[PDB]
This record gives structure tokens, sequence and C-alpha cells, in this order.
């Protein structure tokens, strides 16, 4: 464990203040840690916001969509904050945050391409694209068309597209 | 392993703090070791208070039949009703487990997927066990065993909507937004 | 094997964190970078008016993670002093450079390397972004930085002060 | 297998190294690299913050290692106003000698059967630059000429405790009191 | 960690013995275990340097450098360090054990002892001379004869070892 | 190489059969074995394209790309390529075997057949459509029904396979 | 490693190919696709050379792959040439199905060889059908009820040359000529 | 398992590929890299030395690979005055397409179920330079605009045999004569 | 899997050796380098008056082995033409460059890289030795070569002809 | 095998003309191949010279000294030719060639440091130094003193020291 | 594996061309596989012509006692005298083998080294075998077995000069220059 007082992580201090770090590739283990943290924070107080910092290259669709259904299901609004990068399921997750409370760091980048029986994979990619469309107010056909490209979007581009609501300040100037 | 502190200064991990609220996390492949943890958790909560419900969240690809069935039998033995919430996916033994949750109280998240195919010592043993898993599946859902046997003989992923239709869950959980 | 101070049982890095010190060591990659960030966010919430002291000793590494440190440093109100010890290369200088003006130090024997190693068009956009940050942090031109960085060229502390990546070289008090 | 020590107060529990850290003892052990160095430097910064007037005891037993990690230790030792004593046990080789010899003057010790080698093993023109730097520190630390240190360092001989006193890298050999 | 007790990481059997000034030096001699041993020796001495220390030794041998750091530390501290050989002591093992406070070096009766030290060649010869010198200082036998006997791979019974001078008493079989 | 004969590397049992226009396609379908098979097919055709070729097939399946290169090469050359299934034919196996000159596709009586083809998803679906199309062309059955039966993991006896249309005759048990 | 021999017409043959000229094939080790495709290759060769001359197939295997074993049996049964079998050392599982499918009257076994007709074994209904087939073949080859072969094949017991004769799986035990 | 072919003369022995090399057939197979390329180029240089007026048949089946190894093949094909025909079988991807499309004009074929992908997977500013080069060759080879090829190459779709005729990378699809 | 021509059974590289062609591929290291040398020594003994054609396609590698090829080329009387195909970097250009004057070719799409990557004083003596050879082979100054080589800079065939590392770019005859 | 006619190496062609390549690290296997080649060439004609090309970083002392005793023992003079480098036992071998017939390529380098029970290793290093002294006409004390350094010698330096007799020409000028 | 061609066109490797001149190369660790090659070579030469000598060059660290002794017994059984030439080193079984060469005809190169220590199933077997190897060593050299046993109980490397003194070889081979 890293910065440790006594087992008591730096991350566990941030959790007292309702913050959750989503970090590294999304696979079942970290997803269930994030999910447990959400059900816990909801149960403590379903009326205070939760702040879900996201920095992931992506990964498992099943685990990522489980975090997402968990997010939607808990009454508490889950703000999301992209830092460094969100790709693959990282964009599905981050964009599914509460409309008006989705943020992003200025130098971070965003990537909505979803790399994946094949009949089923195609269905899943459609559900995933459907969701990015609902999250951005954009048309499904636009998202499908934009996603098949392997282009990274700036925070400015991600804002104009609708996946987020404000880019974080450079409070040093 | 994030950590939650309570004051009066003692220190749970997050899964343990949920267990104080009677939540259990059945996650990853079903094998003996994680199945024992779940079974000990179940026995412990029931003894602590057999009136309150237990909430078993299931996100699993399946795994050993033996270990899954020990989980089922424990859920069925203890007095406390075991709700099951399928998140992510429930494949093979996953569905045997989640569907054996107390009827009226089997939930699934909107985007979870389901799979009742049961992949599989002697061949006539494998048959008996596979009929047994289908036999439980059929009882759980309200369907005939012939029905279950032909639909478990394909690699059909089921949506939550299809899972409710078929009878393995009672309720799709909501999206609040 | 990380030592412990009772005050109740801090590890040596947690103890230094009470005094608002964060250590940044080894290669910059997602996990260590997400740790430094969690400490910065934690420290900013504790007190936004008090300065944070960030020691920096790294060969560099991932642009994504390192640019997450820079942004977090910039996002929080609390000024982030940076102390370079041993070395700072590649992303390490982008981070150390981005300390609050006047509050960027370096130990006498440390070394600096502003070279940034690395989808082709995308790589070229990322390198322009880093060289732009380094120019703003040094009061130098983008053309000067671009030329100095395509050398593999180590810089003493004196040289690094002249360039203006730091503000003060710290003492040899013995 | 790190033994712990129970002290009874108001009951606390230290591993042995952390117990020694209460008496301002740091253990520089094994190869020098970015992690163990970071740990040493953190201990140095802590102790000094507690009390700049009480000394620090750095026991040294290393084959040497990374030049940049070693120079970060050296530079922390010099930056903190607290005097850092060095005690070479077993061996100090290469970066271990630049470290040990930078201990406060008059307070650099070495066990009798320990050994010392000041050779500094090494992109071309940079390697030359750091080697001059390392030899320059070794020279200032021993009151010798850099010319001299350059000659001796390259010849890959080990020095006994006695020879290392004669050279100027330590100030005292600790005794055989038993 | 084994077998353990947590507090009113954990308080294992070696930490409990260490409370009675008992240090256990086992397995091959290398830098990590030697640094643990040296830190234990400096600790105990700091607490009371008029009280003996009991160093149990069971080791195939290993690093000369680390073994000599253990030996010099034993000799630096004013507290006497008794040594007890159990099972085997070989190479740096013997150099370490035979350096126990004179009068207070013991061996178990079926333990075995081997003074052979397997090893740039000018430097290997030099450290070997140091070890053989120390062995002779500890035993009361001449360097020439220590050198002769180490150049062979014979194990020594506790009786051969006491007669040689590396130990002071064999511990008894007390079921007799 | 096995069992071999050197000359008046060596002349192994497969080279000897190849003299009688017999090609053996075995193990998983991958690029190296497929290139050997294609080179054999082009060789034999060049020597005499009016003389049949006998391609023995025993394979779990494998690379679609390589399997389709074997199939197109069979079809390009004017020489008819008889195919004989032995042991098993699965996936690209069946696609390859069922593409034998019509009238001249055989199977051993205890051999087994499996038309399921395990597999960017738009492209995986596309190649799967190609295979299923070919299976239907070779069998005389509809794509719909080929698609239905391939979506299941059932092995087929030589009798089920002849009735389905992938083969033309089952070879006899001649010890009767 | 395996040695070489010359024959006249001036040609090298490895010992196995020399034995092939006498229509002898050697089947040894676990039944898997490589060795089984090699035995089949050989059997096709002999059939192309002369479809009426007898073939002599030596068998020493603990069994293995069902698909590849049945490929051999079927190739043996397809070609009109009588395939004689000689079990040596052991024949177990597919080995007994292979050896017992030799031409009636021409299945042999060495006096200390051992037989074992138990068949161990991807979907489960298919595995059951496959085992029926194997016992069906064993029944035919021995002239016994499938019922009896089922019971006897469950046991996992080892038969001697003489017990293999009594069962009907072989026709003659070969002599000790000393 | 490379079969050999015996021809009787005055008795010689070719592996199948070397036998095909007598008819001026070369097999470009597997990933493109420095070794298999060297072998191809050596075959190209040999055949051409024998007779500059007889054509060369390069069958192609590769996932692509090294750009410099591929461009060495391409440049040998163009340097030798002998016309090199290309036949894509199975697949040609990436460097395999730059190679195949540089076959003599009118003599570039492709099997019906084969597939073609002209995406060229990629130190920064150099990678841009070679990608322009590769697209420039692809453009000249297909009579298309480079703008066009740049658009289509980056979109990572596969092309059927028919589509590849429509594009200009081949001249003929070989038939299903059976 | 190296093809064969009967003439009695040459492998494709031995057959080309009858025509005095040697191929130089992959990384330059002791074993392949000792092979090329054995071929050069063999070919020189066969006829010292006839030219040898050396094809060169390599990323570079060991200085010792590569400098053994250069010396062997220089030691034998028979002129050694060098044909660069694909690429020649680092030691590969020292070798290709050292072909006989007028007889140093390059295929149109090949690339050149004169950078030479690498006991510190010794490394610096070796790099001066290589840069000195490259200067003599190109008719350029040691200062020019030294500056151009500390870039990581790929050269087209045109650029390489201008520099004077080759004499002719060979045709695209299609 | 490399440039192959028929098993028949490029190296085996050079051997018809009495040339032997010594290459890679000297260990027992390659040493016994070199030794077999020497006894063969001696037996064919003990009056024609043998040409031993050497390019080795060094290695096993026992195997290297076996090549050397073999060289001295066969009546035929063994010329040696250093190319690329000779280090450790490579210098013992190369320098033990017939006095007046030891050659070296102009850019090759040479290294007489001999890196190695310790009492025995020291004896072996002395025998090795003894031999380099006999081979160069230099004093043993000079060789010992020069060898403990890890310095590489030029062909010019190696000539002035006496380990060789002529540096090969650059016949391109 | 360099190759030698003879003309009348047939092609030996170098070790095989030496074998035509009755030379055998016992090299590397003594194990069963290389020992068989040597034994086949020995049997083959003796049958071809039992009057001419065989020249066994030995450069070996030692190895299996079993396999070495099979080599010795073959050298001693066949009629043709087996000269042995120690080059590089001869340790353990190496020395048992080389010293069992036909007396008068055991050679060693000037710089070769020798080692009769024999490093070593049940302990009383190891003893019998070790006495047997010493017993052969003693017979070979002309020394008593007590002598051999105490000198084989050290890690003494022997020079050629010491090896001639002691009796394991007949002649140090010359340096011509
Ligand atoms: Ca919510
Ligand atoms: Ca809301
Ligand atoms: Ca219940
Ligand atoms: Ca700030
Ligand atoms: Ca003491
Ligand atoms: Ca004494
Ligand atoms: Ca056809
Ligand atoms: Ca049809
Ligand atoms: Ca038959
Ligand atoms: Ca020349
Ligand atoms: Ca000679
Ligand atoms: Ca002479
Ligand atoms: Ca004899």
């Amino acid at each position: 464990m890293i910065p440790v007082v006594i087992s008591y992580d730096i991350y566990s201090r941030l959790l007292k203040d309702r913050i959750i770090m989503l970090t590294g590739p999304v696979e079942d283990n970290m997803a269930n840690s994030v999910i447990a943290q959400l059900l816990f924070l909801d149960a403590q107080d379903s009326t205070k916001d939760i702040y879900l910092y996201v920095n992931t290259p992506g990964g498992s669709v099943s685990a990522g969509l489980a975090i997402v259904d968990t997010m939607n299901f808990i009454k508490a609004d889950v703000q999301t904050i992209v830092m460094g990068m969100a790709a693959s399921m990282g964009t599905v997750i981050a964009s599914s945050g509460a409309k008006g409370k989705r943020f992003m760091l200025p130098n971070a980048e965003y990537m909505i391409h979803q790399p994946m029986a094949p009949e089923h994979l195609l269905k899943t990619r459609n559900t995933l694209e459907k969701i990015l469309a609902e999250n951005s107010g954009q048309s499904m056909e636009k998202v499908h068309a934009d996603a098949e490209r392997d282009n990274w979007m700036s925070a400015q581009e991600t804002l104009e597209y609708g996946f987020i609501d404000e880019i974080m300040a450079n409070n040093s100037l």
C-alpha cells in the first residue's frame, strides 16, 4: 500500500471525502473495487455527490458497463474527471457521469474507438455506441463514423463533441 | 483494497465494510477458495441475524460446478433470504447461483449479460451433473427442462430484458439520471 | 522494508506528507503518477493557502501520466515547489519545470535533460505540446527549445538555471 | 524475517530498522538505486526536520550502483545542516565511497575488516563528465589531488581500513573492544 | 511471519527471543540477513552493554564481506557475544562462531564444523589470508596448520572442534 | 524426416506418395503447411493436369486465410482434386474437403465432421459468410440451414455427412 | 538417432524403410496425429505398391487419441491387403482397438506383452457415443457380447497374452525360441 | 515436412520449392523481414541472370512486415529487367501490397477468396516520410491519386479480389476452373 | 528452407557466389561477419583481378566485426563493389562506403544513416576512427561528418549521392 | 551450414588451402575443431604453412592453451592473422604463432589482460604472462604490469610491443 | 563441422577424416552418449586392423564413472594399443582413461593440467568404486594405493612435469619453434 498510516491508503483518505480513483486498465478486479466504493458512498449519503477520477486505456466491456450501470443506479450523482487519458471503456464510463458534472484536464486526451462470437461483439459495440450518443447528444451514425477512426481528441474537441461539460483551469496563470 | 475507518479507531477494507451492511461480492471465476469465503460470509450473516436479507452481487464467468453448488446449497440452507444482483455478466454456474436467489428478489443491471450454457472424469457423470444444473435452472425460472436443455445448448448471450422474460430474474434495475 | 515513525504509525513517506512533502521517483507511469496526484489532491483539500514541496527524481516515461501530474499541479490553488535531486529527464523536466515561479530548486549535482522521446501525426502533436510547455516555463522561444531538445544533452544545475528551468540551486552546507 | 521490538508506553511496535531510526540511525544497504535511495533521503530529511543539532549515523554497506541516485544521497547529506556521520561496514565500492567519504569531516568511521574501492564503473562524452565529477568529489573529500585520485581509481584495487585512513577517505577505524 | 502474536508487522518467535537477547543467524550468509543481525547486535548493546548476547549459528556459509561485518560488529560492541553452533557451521559460519567471547562459545554434540573457505585472484587470496588469520587467532593454533586443515574438506565433530580450539564447551545431552 | 531413403534433405514417405499424386494435409491449417500444400498442388498440375490428385485431410482446422488459399488453388488448377477425410475434419478442414471435385469426395466410416467455424468484428462476420456460402455451394443445402447447423457444436458421422452433401461416398470396411 | 542399411539395384534406407520393403510398419508410443498420420502414410504406400500382399503392423502403445486411432483402423480396414498385428510390450486403450482390428487369424502377441481394453476420454453425449463405438468394435473383433465388453472394459485390469487369447482379441501367442 | 521431388537424369533431388524455382517460381510467404527477403532477392537475381527475357512468378501470401526489407524486394523487382508477375494468394497486407502491386503491369493476379489491405502500420518525422513514400508507390501502381490512397489506407478495411481489381492494384482475378 | 540449384547442389547463396556475389544482411555481429570475410578471402584467392559484388542490407551493430569486413575488403586486391538495398545504418554505411571508388551503388528506395551508436575514452577513440573513415570515403571534412552524424537523420539515395557515400543510384527499370 | 555446396562450407573451402578460422569465444568445442583441423593439415603436409585467422574475445584458458600446445607441437609453422579483435586467450594464441608470420588488420585491437581455487588461478595467470613475454621478447614484469590495465592496443601499439610482425596493407590506396 | 573432400567425390567431416587415420577425439564431459561414440570408434578401428595403433586425444573435465570405465574396458579389451594424448586438461575419469593408455605411449602437451581427485545411491557403493578408480590409478602409475588415496584427497592440479614424475604419462610432448 502507498502513503500509509495505521493499511490506511492515500486513496482511502480521498474516499472519506467521497472521491474514487479509477486507474489502469478496466478489468473485473479494479471494477468491483470501484463498484464497492460506489455502493458504500451511496449508502452513507445518497444526496452528496461522488467524484470519480478516471485515467484508463480501457479494457473489459462487461466490467466497464458494470461500473456504468452501478453509476446510473445509485441516486447520488457521480461527477467524473478525466485526467491523462480515457480510451475504449474509459470514455463510456467518464461520459456516463452526471450531465453537467463531467470534467477533463487540459492536456488529457480522449478516444471513443471501441476495439473488441462476432455477431455478439458487433451488438455490444452498438450498445456501446448507442451509449456514447445518449451521453453526447450526438447522432448514433456520427458516433459510429467517428469511432472507427483511431484518432485522439483534445479536451477542446471532447468539449465541442459533448462528452464533457468543462475543462479544468490552469490556476497557475 | 481501499480502507474505511469508524470512530468511537478501527479499520475495515471496503468489501468488509459492505459485509457489515450484509452485502456479499461474488466476483471472478467460481473456484473452491473464493466459494469458501462466500460460504463463510453467508453462514456468518445468517447466524448474526437470520431475519434481515443478504445481498449477493454476482459478476462471474462461471467455474467449478462443485464449488458453485456448495454456494447454492448454502444459500438455500441458511434461513435469511439471499437477494442476488447480477452486474457485468453471469455465465454458467453464475446463472445457477444468481437464479437460485430468493424469488421476488433477483435483480440484474440494465447492461448485464446472461448465459445458461453449462460447459463440462467419466462421461455419464458429466451428464448427470448437467441435467441437475438444467433441472435447477428450470425450477428457478418456471420453465420446462426440455426448454432449458435446448437453449443451454447454444452460446446465447441474454439481455436483462430477455432474462426477465425467461424467468431467471424478477426485476431489471433502473437508471437514475 | 519502508521505515516507520510513531507520532499513530506513519511510514516515512506518510510522515513527510504531514509536512506537505511528496516524493516523485523512478519511471513515470500510471500507478506512481496516480499516487502523486492523490497526494496533491489530498494536500490541496487540507489547505489551499499552504505550499506543497515536490521532490523529483526520475528518468521520465509516459506522457499521459506525466501530463496528469502537471495538470493537477496547475489545477490546485496551492503553489507547488519542485526540488530536483539526482536527475530529471524527459517528462521529469516538464513536471519539475512546471513548479510555481520562484519556487523551483535543484541540488548541485543533479542533471537535466529536456529531450522528449516517443500514430505518427499524434506523436508530433504531443512533442509540440511539451516543447511549448518547456518554452513557457523557461522564458525561451519555441525554436530554441526545439533545437536544444533534439540533442541528447545533459545539463548541470548552473546550465539549467541559465536556461531558466529552475530559480535557485540549493546549498552544499558541509 | 525482520524482527520487531515492543516498547510499552501511554504499547508500540517497531521493526528493528525503525527502532534504530528513533536513535537517528539510517541503514544504507545493498545496491544503490532509485528506491532504496529515496528511502534514505526521506529518512535524512525527517531526522533533520526533527532536530538540526543532533547528528545522524549512516551505516554504509553497498557494492555501489546508480550514479544519479548516489549523488542525490550525497547532495541531501550536504544540504541538511545536520551533520551526517558515516560508518562503512563490510564494503563500500564505487558510489558507496563517494557517499561515505562525504560524511561530516572527523566523523567518518570504518570497521577493521571492511573494504573500500573507489573505482567508478561507467553515452560517451557524458560518462567522461560524470567521472571527473565523482573524482573531484573524492579528491575534495580526501584532501588529495584529482590527478592522484584519477590514477588510483582506474587501477581497480581494494583498500584495507588502514589504507583508507592513510588516503583521507575516513577519519577513524573503530576498535576491537572484545 | 511465524508463529505470531499481534499487539494490545507482527511479533514472531524470533522477536520474542530477541527480548531475551537471543539472535538467530541461519541460512546462508548474505547482505540482507547480515544487516538484520548487525542491527540486532547494535540494538541490544545500546540497551545494555554489560549483558551478554546469545548468537545461535546454523549456516552453510556465504559472503565474506557480510560475514566480516557481523564479526567486526560483534567485536566493536562491549557486550560479550556468546555463540552456539547447532546443526552445522561452515566457512564464514566458523569465522563468525569462533569469534564469540572467549569462554562462551558452544556447540551442540551432533553439530558439525568445517573451516574450509571456498572462494580477481590476488584479492581472493588476500581475504582468504584474513579468514585463516582470524581462525588462528580464535583457536590458538598456528596459521600454517589452520591453512593446512582448511585446504581439506573434512567435517569436524564437536569433539574435534573443542580439541582444535574453536569452541569452549559442548552442550550436554541432558536426557542421560 | 521419417522413414527415409537417400539417393543414388532425404526421400521420406510423403515424398514417395507424392510421386503417385497423393498430398497429405494434416495438423492445424497455418501458413507454412498451406504453402507446402499449394506448392505440391501447382507442381502436380504442371506435370499433368488431366490426372486426378488425391488430397488426404485430417485436421482440427485453423487459419481462414491459409485454408482459402488451399481451396482457391484446388479450384484454379484443371486437375481434379479428390479429397478423403480421415480421423476428423473440422472448420477450415470441412471447407477444404467439401471443395473436392464433385463425385470424388470421400470419408472413412469412423471419421468425424464439424462445420462450425470459430472466429475487427465486421470482417470476422464477412469471412464467416464466405465460408458458409462455400459450404452451401458444396453441399446443395441452403445458406440458411448451413448457418443454422454451423452455429452448433455437433460432430457428424460419415453417414450424416453423406446425407448432408459434403461427401459423395463412404469408404468401405473391407474386412467384412 | 536410428541407423541406416544398403540394398542392391546402391541405396541408403533407414532401418524402418528397410523393414517397409518387407511390408513391416512399426507403431510405437502414444497414439497422436503425427505418428498416426505417418503410419497411415505408410499403409497407403504399401497399398499403392501392392494391394494384395499382407502387411505386418507391430504395435507397442499405451493408447491415446481416438480420432487418430480410428483413422488407422479405418485405413487398415479400407485397403484390401490383410493387415496382421503383433502386439509387443503393451497395447492399451486405442492400442487394443488397433491391434484387435487386424485380419482375423493374423493377430499375434509376444508372451510377456500386456493388454488392457479400458478406454479413457469435447462435449459429453458425444464422448458416450464414441465409447460405444469403441466397444462395439472390440465386441466384433473378439466375438463377445457388447454387454460383456462394457463390464470388462470398465475394470482397468491388465490381461496376459494367454488371457488375451481366451478373450478372442488375438489368435496366436508367439514362441520363446530359446 | 518439406516434400522432395526425385528427377532421373545423366538422379537429382529437389525440395518442392527448389523444384518450382526451376520454373522461375518464387514463394514469398510469412512475415516480411531481412532473412526471407534476402532469400527472395537472391532468387530474383539468380533467375534474371539465367535469362532476362523469361518472366518470373512471385506468389505472395504475407501479413506484411518490415518496410526496409519490403522496399529492397520491390527495388530488386524493378531493377531486374526481367518482368516479375505477382500472384496474391490468401492475403497481402501492408508491405505485401506495395510488393504485389509493383509486379509487371498486366501481370498481377489474385485468387478469388484472397484479401488485400493497404494500410501501412508505423522516430516521428521519419515515419511520416516513409508513409508518404509507400502511398506514392501504391498510387503510381494503381493509377490513383495519392490523396485518394492516403484516405483509404488509413481506414483499415480489407478489400476483396473484385475491389482490388476496381482499385487498380491487380490486373486479373484467376478463375474457378473446377 | 534455403532454395537449391543443381549445376552439384548449390544453395541460392552459393550459386550467386560462383558469380562472385556476397550478401550482407541482418545485424553485423561476429558470426555473419566472419562468413562474409571467408567469402571475400575465398573469392580473392580465386581471382584477384575480377571484381566482387557485395550487397549490403543491415541495421549495423558491432564495430569490431564490421571493421573486420572493411579491412578485409581493403586488404584484398580485387575491387569490392557495394550495393546498398533496403538500408544501411551505423556500421553498415562504414562498410558500404568503403567500396571501391566509382563502384558504390544504392537502390532508389534504400536509406542511409551514418550515426554510430556505442571504457569511455576508448569509445571516443573508436567513434573518431569511424567518422574519419566516413570523411575519407565521402570527400568531406571530419567536422561536417561529426556534426551530421550526431543527428539521427535518415538519408534518401539522392541525399547520399550528394554527400558522396555512393557513386550511382541504380535504375527503376519497370 | 553457411555458403553450402554438396555440408561443404565456405570454411571447408578455405581449409583445402590450409586456412583455419578461429572465431567467437574460445571454449572446448570450437578449440577441438581448430585442433582437429591442425592435426589434419600437419598430417597432409608438415612442410606447408597453416594460416590461422583469429577473431575472439577470449574465454577458456585450458582450451586456448590446448590450441597453443597443438600449434607449437605440429612441425608446420602456424601463421596467425588478427582481425577485428584478440583479447584474453586470443592474444596468447595469436602471439604464439610462428615468429615472423604473425599479422594483424589495421583497425583491429588487442588486449592482453587475462581475467580469470585462487592459488591455482594466479599460477595460471603467471604461466599466461610468461608466455606473452616469450612471444614479445619483453620482460615478464612489464607484461604483468601492462596486463592488469584494461586498455586496448592499436595494431601500431601491438607491433611496437612485439606481439606481431606486420600490419596488413590497405591495398585500396 | 568443417568438411574434407577426397577425389577419385565423397565428403567427411574433420573428426571423421582423422578417424580414417586412426585418431579419436575424447572431448567434453564424460557421459554415456559420447562414450558410446568413442567405444564404437575403438571397436571399429581394431576390427579394421588390430596391428596399427589408435590415438586417443583426451580433453575432459571428467564425468560419469560408469561411462568412463566402459571406455577403459574397451581400450583394454581390443587388441590395438591405444595411445593417449592429454591436451588442455584431464580431470577425474579423464585421468583414469588417459593413464590406462598403452604404457610407453601416454603423452601430454606441455601446458595441460591433471587432476586425480575423484568426486562422487548408497555410500558403501561410492567407496568401492572410489577404491577401484584409485586402484587402477595406482596400477597405471606404478605407485602404491595409499599414496594415490591421499593425493587424490586434495584438489591438486598437476603440471605435465609432475604428471611424468608421478607416473600417469610416459612423455611430455615438445614445442617446435
Ligand atoms: Ca448516479
Ligand atoms: Ca442529478
Ligand atoms: Ca435463504
Ligand atoms: Ca498549484
Ligand atoms: Ca563483543
Ligand atoms: Ca589467540
Ligand atoms: Ca481442380
Ligand atoms: Ca452447388
Ligand atoms: Ca485390410
Ligand atoms: Ca579490395
Ligand atoms: Ca607449429
Ligand atoms: Ca619455422
Ligand atoms: Ca589395446
